[PDB]
């Protein structure tokens, strides 16, 4: 069951670096 694992922390990092990522190529 390591989808628990990689959904967490593609998830966590997912919207940490596409917030940072998605506002700084925005702006």
């Amino acid at each position: 069951k390591h989808m628990a694992g990689a959904a967490a922390a593609g998830a966590v990092v997912g919207g940490l670096g596409g917030y940072m990522l998605g506002s700084a190529m925005s702006r």
